[PDB]
RNA sequence: CGAGAGACCGAUAGCGAACAAGUACAGUGAUGGAAAGAUGAAAAGAACUUUGAAAAGAGAGUGAAAAAGUACGUGAAAUUG
RNA sequence: CCAGCAUCAGUUUUGGUGGCAGGAUAAACCCAUAGGAAUGUAGCUUGCCUCGGUAAGUAUUAUAGCCUGUGGGAAUACUGCCAGCUGGGACUGAGUGAAAUGACGUAAGUCAAGGAUGCUGGCAUAAUGGUUAUAUGCCGCCCGUCUUGAAACACGGACCAAG
RNA sequence: UGAAUAGGGUGAAGCCAGAGGAAACUCUGGUGGAGGCUCGUAGCGGUUUGACGUGCAAAUCGAUCGUCGAAUUUGGGUAUAGGGGCGAAAGACUAAUCGAACCAUCUAGUAGCUGGUUCCUGCCGAAGUUUCCCUCAGGAUAGCACGAAGCUCGUUUUAUGAG
RNA sequence: UAGAGUUAAGGUGCCGGAAUACACGCUCAUCAACAAAAGGUGUUAGUUCAUCUAGACAGCCGGACGGUGGCCAUGGAAGUCGGAAUCCGCUAAGGAGUGUGUAACAACUCACCGGCCGAAUGAACUAGCCCUGAAAAUGGAUGGCGCCAAGCGUGUUACCUAUACUCUACCGUCAGGGUGCCCUGACGAGUAGGCAGGCGUGGAGGUCGUGACGAAGCCUGACCGUAAGGUCGGGUCGAACGGCCUCUAGUGCAGAUCUUGGUGGUAGUAGCAAAUAUUCAAAUGAGAACUUUGAAGACUGAAGGGGGAAAGGUUCCACGUCAACA
RNA sequence: CAGCAGGUCUCCAAGGUGAACAGCCUCUAGUUGAUAGAAUAAUGUGAUAAGGGAAGUCGGCAAAAUAGAUCCGUAACUUCGGGAUAAGGAUUGGCUCUAAGUUAGAACUGGUACGGACAAGGGGAAUCUGACUGUCUAAUUAAAACAUAGCAUUGCGAUGGU
RNA sequence: GCGGGAGUAACUAUGACUCUCUUAAGGUAGCCAAAUGCCUCGUCAUCUAAUUAGUGACGCGCAUGAAUGGAUUAACGAGAUUCCCACUGUCCCUAUCUACUAUCUAGCGAAACCACAGCCAAGGGAACGGGCUUGGCAGAAUCAGCGGGGAAAGAAGACCCU
RNA sequence: UGGCUUGUGGCAGUCAAGCGUUCAUAGCGACAUUGCUUUUUGAUUCUUCGAUGUCGGCUCUUCCUAUCAUACCGAAGCAGAAUUCGGUAAGCGUUGGAUUGUUCACCCACUAAUAGGGAACGUGAGCUGGGUUUAGACCGUCGUGAGACAGGUUAGUUUUACCCUACUGAUGAAUGUUACCGCAAUAGUAAUUGAACUUAGUACGAGAGGAACAGUUCAUUCGGAUAAUUGGUUUUUGCGGCUGUCUGAUCAGGCAUUGCCGCGAAGCUACAUCCGCUGGAUUAUGGCUGAACGCCUCUAAGUCAGAAUCCAUGCUAGAACGCGGUGAUUUCUUUGCUCCACACAAUAUGUACCUUUUGUAUAAUGGCGUCCUUGUGGCGUCUACCUUUUGUAUAAUGCUAGCAACGGUGCACUUGGCGGAAAGGCCUUGGGUGCUUGCUGGCGUGAAAUUGAACUAUUUUGCGUGGGGAAAAUCAUUUGUAUACGA
């Protein structure tokens, strides 16, 4: 019954599909308790990089404040609507509510997503898009909530609203998030002012704090062994055990558990990656790309052209240095940090030296 | 070749074989060699009518009975509604 | 027709409770009186040191050990009784209606003998109004053959018919 | 005894000429003939590697490798049949069987060894021990109870013999 | 062979029926649950003795004396190396010495012993509960829950307890008294094996009885009770077979990698025949990618062109069919 | 046995390119088989590439260097029949011109490269045995086994030896 | 078919030569640690980041020796080791793209093939239990995957004795 | 082979005399033994012939620490520092080559440095087949010989599709429904080291030397993230060279020889880019007040400081963990009106105690009688939950109707308000229903109309009847960073 060394993770198990495009966590990134009203995460759709040549952080280093080649997802942040921020409290069962409260005009991207209306799949019954729901009598009984002591954290349903980032589809993509801030009363009390239609990205995320990347990561294939886990060939290469594996169980017992080298799905789920330091925000247009070398490619902010399997950026966007699941086209959930790590290097902008624009082909 | 009988069978028995069993077949080849019986008194083995494309499905006649209809005794089960 | 099980009245056998007694014996749950040996508690007096106590006298306040003499108590190992009370096995008898071997008692009769059940149950050959889906709960490891020894992870059936 | 090797490279031996040499060596060209000379196809042989083995042939298929005017390859006719035929040898070879072909009969040869083997109840029910064997998974005999007919103890008291 | 009457071996906190009982006791570590040499201020009892108001013992506090460096091992020996004498001193204590210290002096402490204090303390010897010695790999792993009494000894009490024990009847063969058989003794778990008894097929001397106004059989129900398998009854048959009375044979099935065949199984799963592109339109028709025809392309041309012998023998051909069969 | 990826004597010989009968490619001339469409995982089946240059695996197995024509230049030693294409270097086609008609000599330019499809040698240094060519285990042993031209003794006068 | 025991040279160290026993009587030319060596990482030089191969000898021959022959000695090979030059997907180091199928579908239609049953940890035990004792755990409609057990597809084991 | 013992023996405790400068234990240890144990190395036929296939390594699937290195501590016959030794404690890290078949044997270059033990050593239906059970041929050694050997050499079979389970991915369905997502009662996880800037030329020393402790950065290596300044691939779409033949020829265009061969960018990726440590519980050990026990000291009362691991932070998830709301008429075993009145069929706090008949959770469990076979047949009427105990509706006056008094006590529970904020609760005005105590009167006597019937109180479910009311989608066409198919 004997172990060779752990080339891959073993904890994605089950490698379970992330089915809805948008990523989830159920552990969210707990309380700003410094900043009186947050939310834990937002919203971005992956893009492309740029390379941004500035200048260390860290300021003590050998080569201290000299040129720095960085990678850096501009992920296009446009802020999301309200349909009703639902004061989730307590009873002496568990985590349950008491009223939501409604915003009066949500977006147009509304039409066609409030439904389930697809094949093999429930629906809902017909609550569709929004009439002139409990928002007058609802507002003030908010406060009574937190008088209940019976009391937990009040979050709010959001959908996007699309069109402004390139992709032309008018069926919003949803999700409740939650919101944060200073105690349980600051997070229902400035949230009031909130749910009147659509949020600010400036509220959870300050100017270089880190944040978290979390996405939806490609589906490879049904990986083998060799890629899904990390074993090796065999250097005769011949018969039947190519691109197999040996040991899967044991002899003594027959009954092993769930480390064994098996095939099956790669990535593709709401995979976390871990604290990507926030480089910038910038709201319109400021850095640009494009350079005629190979590098990296097939992904160009604002050359000769534009990007390809996107569309050109014409919106506000938030700049990770790092990086987030995905590829193209695909709309990502950008959670915040609860643990950052290193000082808050904020209040000055970070620098930005020069960058190119050309073509990216030949 | 004929007759008679023995505590001597009634289609897995016994002569290879009860019946077109040496004949649709197989092996160079004296040879091996299977499937395989069946109405009633009289065949009268269903005219005629009606539906469907033939198969298939219903009324009507013949005859002692059609609760005998041609693949024609009695009929069980896996199989199979 | 055997076992389980049977109206209603009377009785045996075996053991105990509770009340009582004999064999045989006297300690006791607790039993008198006289003389001598002993020595505990309360109260008083006296002496000495010290603020807290102690020693001696106290038969002259009240009471006892252990022995001797005299006198008086004394329910039970074993064994049987009471059917007061309490639980059962076991026997007799009931329209009409026998034969043989008994006892004691009576204007009476009972015990003891000796003559005679009813339905299913296991299941091979001549039964009750019957086949049977079937909760819940408890018991619960099936052969022909070898060997001291296989439900066993020894051999050997889809299933049916021929030999 | 009949049929088959296109193409392409060299050339001793024999014989002559020309320059040169006392003479012979040397030395320059032509004429010419013997090849396991020699080279590439026909005919013809089998080193490596991958896929098959319930599939196309009862040892298969793909990629890859050898020889050829010599100890050359091949067809047809005809002859040799089991202790014989036959050998540069490997009992290779003979109808997928060859260390003695195959077919049929005597033959249902035989198996001191192993396995399998068909109603029930009742009466009633042991033994794994021995003298002994060219004798050992056996069996003559003896120990113990089968079956059937007719009949058969000891508890313990006096001593005697032996560690 | 069965229900009662009484109890063994052994159990009662709980899984799972029965004391969370009673009395006394060390110990409370979850002891209970392996282990020696060798060892211990846990903690208790008995016996003997040193020791004690004749001032036990501890802590704290002193005198550390004169002879004197006693003497002697030895290079040196110094109380302080080895070995012997064994005191005086001052006669209310200091030995010719308990321990440390420097080669050693130099330095220091004290049983012996002094001074405060004022009651039971201490060595042996014996016994018990504890306690130290004790490491290995899949999930409790020295119990599941867990228990500090729901542990254990000693003494006691209550409840539970073998078809045996035990009551009485019943089943099996045989004996005696007296037939017909009844009373009735002793035993009855069971494999080989023998005997007895009972059920059994084909067949038969016998054969009458039953039968076409409904025989064997098929199929289905009732269905006695000793394990063996057989009588009656219902739907139905269209000719066969038993009273009586006894004799005879190829005579009872679960099995040797067996035997005669169908049917199951993997399974409607794989296979569906060596990688020389196929696209589009028509004729005919019930049905057309396939026959057949046209347009167009892949493809080979020392053969996909041409063509004789062995061997086979009418398979060519035209006519004619779509069933079995590809 | 088979409507099986098979065994199976044996006939005839055009064009231009490359010796012939390789390859190249059209004629005379013939034809894609008794099932099919769409996507095109894991895994088994094809090629490309940075940097390194043997470091890896029983295993240079696998994989790389190089290649023609013509000229120069080149190693021990012989059974004198030999080794040589050793090593070490240099250049091509095309077109013009030499000559109004093999072939070779002069002359000019360009690209990644003149054999441009196709096609076409790795070398240096030390060492064994059977002389050479040849025979071989039919379903797990291609060799040092045995033969080989040649040589000797012995049987042995053939009416031999056998 | 082709010997033993004993004694013996300056000096560490050795036995030329000599004697004695035994038997029918005791070997030359030339070579050595083997397809044969117990003893032996023997003993020495050179090579190697270590290097016993390459190549240089030592003598310490368990047990070399001339016709089913020593020895001279050139050519030839799908046969056998090492050093040396250029170098290499074998590996470092894996990625990417491509052909065909898997996924999925139609048709007709295999294969040997028939145990009640299908958790694990501890415990007893025909002796390594999913199956038996306790305790923890364990639902069904469905498809694609992958090589650990049970021990597959199969033949009365290959060792081993009669 | 497995079992057994530990033979042959390994390790430790350790008798501790010796000997190391004095000196039983800094160290060395005569002489050996006791317990443990299963490693050197084997005793035994206990259990096995219708299989019990070998070694070193590649690759991938565990657990323990008889402990090499990382956290924490103490001591020396140790000057700091080099040197020497012992305790708490299993989360992680644990090299590259050469001799040799080969770990053993035996050597080198570094590096922070290069552990121990078991587990069918994962381990031939993943893998090599060098190591490892037969068959060409030769030598040594032995026997009369065919031939043999406890001695060596040369060639000489790894077949195929996992039945059941382990098991890794993807869909389909269960207390109205439900697109969409947060709790953390729980499940899976991640992990290391060095150098340099610099501390400091300070501590301490004869001399070589150079400690405590900070702030700062980065390089080996792993996983997840990874598509821009890198490195390359890109048959898709474009660009360079050579041969033959056809389309009538020239020519303009094609098939064909891998993408013919020669050179880029879609589409992907690394040889590459980005990122990564909170609170709680306690041990060795040291003290703190103070014992057991006049002094004393960490423990009996009393009371504190305190370790990688432990344990949680950080991320994934069938209330036993995808929480659960707003707003409202579902994919789906399956019937399906947004209304609510009456009637009917069965079950229940542990569904008791128990027992006979082919047939008891069940009345044995008001009282009395006309009828009346009679210990029969037949006919008529009916009084909570919950609690105490001998038991428990427990309840003594022939029944029924009417009236009066003490003037209290119980329950359901509307209307009206305040407040907790899901456990939804109470109180009181108007209103509704029932009960205590005492007295008095009557008991004759008849129809409308209709029928199949219940352990029918209660609770759950269903049918019949009746009056005012009423709405989402499945398919499929076409596509994605959605991709295996699904979702």
């Amino acid at each position: 019954k004997y172990e060779a060394p752990r080339h891959g993770h073993l904890g994605f198990l089950p490698r379970k599909r992330a089915a809805s495009i948008r990523a989830r966590v159920k552990a969210f990134p707990k309380d700003d308790r410094s900043k009186p009203v947050a939310l834990t995460s937002f919203l971005g759709y992956k893009a492309g990089m740029t390379t941004i040549v500035r200048d260390l952080d860290r300021p003590g280093s050998k080569f201290h404040k000299r040129e720095v080649v960085e990678a850096v997802t501009v992920v296009d942040t446009p802020p999301v609507v309200v349909v009703g921020v639902v004061g989730y409290v307590e009873t002496p069962r568990g985590l349950r509510s008491l009223t939501t409260v409604w915003a009066e005009h949500l977006s147009d991207e509304v039409k066609r997503r409030f439904y389930k209306n697809w094949y093999k799949s429930k629906k809902k019954a017909f609550t569709k898009y929004s009439a002139k729901y409990a928002q007058d009598g609802a507002g003030i009984e908010r406060e009574l909530a937190r008088i209940k002591k019976y009391a937990s954290v009040v979050r709010v349903l959001v959908h996007t609203q699309i069109r402004k980032t390139p992709l032309a589809q008018k069926k919003a993509h949803l999700a409740e998030i939650q919101l944060n801030g200073g105690s349980i009363s600051e997070k229902v009390d400035w949230a009031r002012e909130h749910f009147e239609k659509t949020v600010a990205v400036d509220s959870v995320f300050e100017q270089n704090e880190m944040i978290d990347a979390i996405a939806v990561t490609k589906g490879h294939g049904f990986e083998g062994v060799t890629h899904r886990w990390g074993t090796k060939k065999l250097p005769r290469k011949t018969h039947r055990g190519l691109r197999k594996v040996a040991c899967i169980g044991a002899w003594h017992p027959a009954h092993v558990m769930w480390s064994v080298a098996r095939a099956g799905q790669r990535g593709y789920h709401s995979r976390t990656s871990i604290n990507h330091k926030i480089y910038r925000v910038g709201k319109g247009d400021d850095e640009a790309n494009g350079a005629t070398s190979f590098d990296r490619t097939k992904k160009t902010i604002t050359p000769m052209g534009g990007f390809v399997h996107y569309g050109e950026i014409k919106n506000d966007f938030i700049m990770v240095k790092g990086c987030i699941p995905g590829n193209r086209k695909r709309i990502v959930t950008l959670r915040k940090s609860l643990y950052t790590n290193t000082s808050r290097k904020a209040l000055e902008e970070v620098s930005l030296k020069w960058i190119d624009t050309a073509s990216k082909f030949g």
